[PDB]
């Protein structure tokens, strides 16, 4: 059981996330205009914890420079092979050194949760201080809050494409200061057959306080919006 | 053990799932049978499973019996039709010491015999078992020309807190299916469980059905479409 985004898991990804119904288009164009609502001149973004690169693909569109940075090998070999022009990183959100600063750093889909505590949080948010314009805006969706975490739920959904046929299952419940997101999918094809994956993942439930206290010893000023890219809302960060 | 465990568990809730229509199968194969039958009274349920059919024929027959060779699936069976007799044993060779107007094996479940010599042998134990002015009915499985290799079934069912994946993927294994099927569990405390069945379900021709019935004393039958798609066979015996 994986917790870390690599092999056969990776390569299903953005079909699972398709099948559920998520839309990067949208999420990338109404990114690109926030940004650009707080840095108007806004020629640069850093998408932090980029996956399979799917924000990025669209970002390019509105910014001369995207680049990414990406823990795992196997996502970012996905990502790099959508982005063949972009800078994208092998590296990890809580200690990174790139060469630049940028209009926008954005860290999507909750990917946050994945650090493990208050220190992580602190340092990622500091690291996207460090690599943020004066001008710019740091963008953070966040896992739920603790109040709003439903335990017990179950998602479950099938899609096909290709001549493959991809289940995916989740349970979700709490274990201390996390959800624990277990997650089951069977693969199946006329000719491979039927093979089953399974993922484990913690992401932890900070409170709203404790991201706006992430920002705050970052040096960045903080708002929450509710709602956002999937019902979590977002967190935009402002330096100095 | 075949259909045995937590798969035997779930039998009922994923057929259910696929649209399985347990009432009207019951009904028409009731109304088959008193077409050939008029004074129909009783009925043998072959390979009754979970005792689906059996709990609706028990409401149109006066007596209803079955033949089960999985424990697992006969407790369920039980449960379902405490008032009937359920026997635990096999198909190819079973003696029950009385007959019935109308023997009955439902959903392919003869495809779990290989072999001519296993057919034929099991349609004598249907002959064996059926009244003189009754019908044995047996459901076959696909017949080889029309057989899909590469076939994938998949599809989900939420039932009392529980949810049911079930995907099933079929390829040719000599003179039969093999299907292979997996199941994800899932449900609010019980977190996410996988379960995996596989079976040879054999391709016999429909000559081969034919075969079996004449040699048993039958007149045989083919009656296109039926429960699954499949048709069904009869057999009056007296030929
Ligand atoms: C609607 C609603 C949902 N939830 C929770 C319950 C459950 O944990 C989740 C819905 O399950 P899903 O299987 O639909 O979760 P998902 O597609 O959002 O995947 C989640 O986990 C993946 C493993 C991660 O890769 C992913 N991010 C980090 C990329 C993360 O967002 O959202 C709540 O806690 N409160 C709610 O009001
Ligand atoms: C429509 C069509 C289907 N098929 C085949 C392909 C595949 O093997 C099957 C459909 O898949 P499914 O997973 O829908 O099969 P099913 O719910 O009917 O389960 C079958 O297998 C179960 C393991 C058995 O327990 C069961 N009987 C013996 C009780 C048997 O009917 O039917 C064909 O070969 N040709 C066809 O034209
Ligand atoms: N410490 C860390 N630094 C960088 N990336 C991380 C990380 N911990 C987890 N991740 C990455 O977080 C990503 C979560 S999946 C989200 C991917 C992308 N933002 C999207 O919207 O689709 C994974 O690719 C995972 O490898
Ligand atoms: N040799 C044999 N004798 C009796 N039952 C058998 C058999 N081989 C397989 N079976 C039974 O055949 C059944 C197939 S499942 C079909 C069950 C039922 N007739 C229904 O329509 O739902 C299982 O319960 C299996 O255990």
């Amino acid at each position: 059981p994986q917790a870390d985004y690599s092999g056969e898991i990776a390569e299903l990804y953005d079909l699972v996330h398709q099948g559920k119904g998520k839309d990067y288009h949208r999420e990338a164009a109404d990114l690109a205009a926030l940004v650009r609502r707080h840095s108007p001149k806004a020629a640069s973004l850093l998408d932090v914890a980029c996956g399979t690169g799917m924000h990025l693909r669209h970002l390019a569109d509105s910014f001369g420079t995207v680049e990414g940075l990406e823990l795992s090998a196997d996502m970012l070999a996905i990502a790099r092979r959508r982005n063949p022009d972009a800078v994208l990183h092998h590296g990890d959100m809580r200690d990174f050194s790139l060469g630049r600063r940028f209009s926008a750093v954005t860290c999507m889909f909750s990917s946050i949760g994945h650090l493990a505590g208050q220190a992580e949080l602190d340092a990622a948010l500091e690291r996207f201080a460090a690599h943020v314009l004066p001008d710019g805006v740091v963008v953070v969706e966040p896992w739920w809050f603790p109040e709003n975490f439903t335990p017990g739920y179950v998602a479950a959904g099938t899609v096909e494409a290709g001549g493959t046929t991809v289940t995916r299952v989740s349970h979700s419940s709490r274990e201390g200061e996390a959800t624990r997101i277990e997650v089951h999918y069977l693969v199946a094809g006329p000719d491979r057959g039927i093979t089953h994956h399974e993922e484990s993942h913690r992401i932890t439930l900070f409170t709203r306080e404790q991201y706006e206290r992430a920002f705050t010893a970052a040096g960045l000023s903080v708002e929450f919006m509710p709602g956002g890219p999937s019902g979590r809302g977002l967190f935009t960060g402002l330096p100095g």
